[PDB]
């Protein structure tokens, strides 16, 4: 006592993230038995619903849950200016945590931090090396030259070049290999300038990235059914065998490592974005951008509950369990490497070793609606209903809008 109940709102829904699931369980049950009178109840929602629906109105109404799956940048900076996040300086500290994370900047708003990564993430191309090789490509291509050489030979056996489920509410998946094209023909400052007004959606190179984009959908490249394949489809496609690579974050590795389901587990290789030629050479997408935060609205016993699953979760022992198993990639720092180390993370780490350097997802970026309205466009380039020229113009009507607000 005092007796007290907190919702945990998570996106570990679906099949694949079982593991995670199982994880974030058994810390709860740690959890209620450290604090007696503490019940949690885990409320699982999928990931875009969760953040551009159900936390969004949650946060709109002052009414958060106690604990929640949260994105820095943007979306953090919004909830602490209204005043929802609990800034966590002193827990850290009272916790031992303060040193503890590779990076919290996404997660910091003038000096206090509101949320903790649980993982880190870059994004790029998953391959099938053996499918690679019946194409006749015998290296992963670091130039945009090499890759558009590759697609050409894949289509050319009628091998489906690029996974890529971006249907429904998905248009997120194909913003992950937009956000890499924009970046690698623009460079990483005009995704910067985006929200200060200081470059355009309709500058040159990032109209570029978009007509790249729109010609990979008219080769052939990009699957013709990605309209029609939700997210997790579009990973079955390419760790079933039906596709010669996918572009995604890192947190899908478990998926294409599945013993049970992935026909591609000993043939998948790894190479970051292809170099275009200019400021966008040699980057990874990448950082530490998603984890919990908390209800800034939380009486005595609440904040007792909350500050031991803080303790609970952000160890090494649970991040070292989740690199283990699932292969998930640590936000805190000292996790030893694992004693059967996978290859295919091996691949990952040595990609975002020799990058140059990282930079963010463009969500961590902009503001929600611009967000969304990205998604509703690179959908409607892909279906034919949008140029690259007229989705432009519409992001950036947008993009004034959101920053005159
Ligand atoms: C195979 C499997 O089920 N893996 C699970 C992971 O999906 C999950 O990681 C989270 O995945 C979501 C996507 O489902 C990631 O969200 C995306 O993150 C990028 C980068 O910040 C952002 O640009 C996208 O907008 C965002 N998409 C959406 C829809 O929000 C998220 O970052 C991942 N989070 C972490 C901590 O890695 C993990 C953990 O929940 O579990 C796996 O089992």
């Amino acid at each position: 006592g005092d007796s007290v109940s907190l919702t945990l709102r998570h996106i570990n829904v679906r099949d694949t993230a079982k593991n995670t699931l199982a994880l974030l369980e058994k810390v709860v049950k740690k959890t209620e038995a450290e604090v007696p009178g503490a019940t949690f109840k885990l409320d699982g929602v999928e990931d875009t619903v969760n953040r551009d629906v159900k936390l969004k109105a949650e946060m709109a109404a002052g009414k958060p849950p106690q604990i929640f799956n949260l994105f820095g940048g943007a979306d953090t900076q919004n909830y602490a200016k209204a005043g929802h996040l609990l800034p966590l300086n002193d827990i850290l500290k009272e916790l031992g945590l303060e040193d503890k994370f590779f990076e919290l900047r996404e997660f910091t708003v003038d000096g206090k931090i509101y949320g903790l990564p649980e993982a880190g993430f870059v994004e790029g191309f998953y391959y099938n090396t053996k499918l690679f090789a019946d194409a006749g490509i015998t290296s992963a291509p670091k130039t945009w030259d090499e890759f558009t050489k590759a697609l050409e030979a894949l289509k050319a056996k009628n091998i489906t070049p690029i996974a890529l489920g971006g249907g429904s509410g998905d248009g997120w998946a194909i913003n992950m290999l937009a956000n890499s094209l924009f970046v690698a023909t623009a460079g990483p400052e005009a995704q910067e300038g985006f929200a200060k007004g200081t470059t355009k959606w309709t500058d040159p190179a990032v109209l570029d990235g978009f007509k790249r984009l729109k010609d990979l959908k008219d080769k052939g490249y990009i699957d013709p059914n990605v309209l029609g394949l939700k997210y997790s489809e579009g990973q079955a496609k390419f760790y079933t065998g039906q596709a010669a690579m996918l572009f995604d974050g890192s947190w899908a590795t478990s998926a294409i490592l599945d013993k049970d389901k992935s026909t591609v587990k000993d043939n998948v290789g790894y190479f970051r974005f292809p170099n275009i030629g200019g400021k966008g050479d040699n980057l990874i997408n990448g950082g530490w951008s998603n984890g919990y935060g908390f209800s800034s609205h939380l009486n005595d016993a609440e904040k007792k509950a909350v500050k031991a699953f803080i303790k609970n979760f952000y160890t090494l022992e649970i991040q070292g369990e989740a690199l283990g198993r699932d292969n998930r990639v640590p936000s805190m720092k000292g996790v030893p490497t694992p004693a059967e180390a996978a290859p295919l993370t091996k691949a990952i780490g040595e990609a975002q070793a020799s990058a140059k350097a990282a930079f963010p997802a463009f969500d961590a970026l902009v503001q929600p609606k611009v967000k969304v309205t990205l998604e509703q466009s690179v959908q409607e380039l892909l279906g034919g209903q949008l140029t690259p020229e007229k989705l432009v113009e519409k992001m950036q009507k947008v993009q004034d809008e959101a920053n005159a607000g």
